[PDB]
């Protein structure tokens, strides 16, 4: 057996200075990942205080609006 924790975008913190995602780690540390990743494809976030991994489920659409915080454009039109 194996066991893996998956996780919804909204329920992740957005830190528009940053363009990245995080979410609270069960060690010192903050699940981390990035917008500019996420929109290539990457739906993964690395707790690296330790290490642990959890899976982000999010398309493209539910990404719109965090450009915006950003004040940035995507690379393609959503």
């Amino acid at each position: 057996v194996s066991t893996y924790d998956e996780i919804e975008i909204e329920d992740m913190t957005f830190e528009p200075e940053n363009q990245m995602f995080t979410y609270p780690c069960p060690c010192g540390d903050r699940f981390q990942i990035y917008l500019d990743d996420m929109f290539e494809g990457e739906k993964v976030a690395v707790c690296p205080s330790c290490s642990l991994m959890i899976d982000v489920v999010f398309d493209k659409e539910d990404l719109a609006e965090y450009y915006e915080e950003a004040g940035i454009h995507p690379p393609e039109p959503i």
